[PDB]
């Protein structure tokens, strides 16, 4: 039902977030001045599990849509089950321009 979205500008090399829903700030505690021109990898920790990271990394990189659940920490700490879905954006000529994500708290 509810999710929050957003994008992330893949001309870049680190695929920063170039735009995300009110539902992102609210939910993760980050402002736009504190996630806009970066990656969420910010949003990982302790408990995220590097293997999962590393699928959305090759989908990326392999450029095709994925979806995983990583575990994310707010910006005061506080953890949440993150169950992620990165879908990429190609030009009519193939290239990769943008990624799309969208972010659901599926911590039941
Ligand atoms: C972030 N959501 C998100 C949305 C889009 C559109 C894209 C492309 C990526 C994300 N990430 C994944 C992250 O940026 C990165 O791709 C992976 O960490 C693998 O790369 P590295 O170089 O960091 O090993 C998001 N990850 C999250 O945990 N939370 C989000 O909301």
């Amino acid at each position: 039902l509810r999710h929050t979205f957003v994008v992330a500008d893949a001309t870049l090399p680190d695929c920063p977030l170039v735009y995300a829903s009110e539902g992102f700030y609210a939910m993760t505690g980050y402002g736009p001045d504190e996630v806009l021109g970066h990656n969420c990898r910010f949003l990982q920790g302790e408990g995220t599990d590097p293997k999962e990271v590393q699928k959305i990394r090759d989908a990326i990189k392999k450029g095709e849509a994925c979806s995983v659940r990583l575990l994310n920490y707010r910006k005061d700490g506080t953890p949440f089950w993150n169950l992620l879905t990165v879908t990429p954006i190609k030009t009519p000529d193939g290239r990769v321009s943008k990624f799309v994500g969208v972010q659901v708290d599926v911590t039941s």
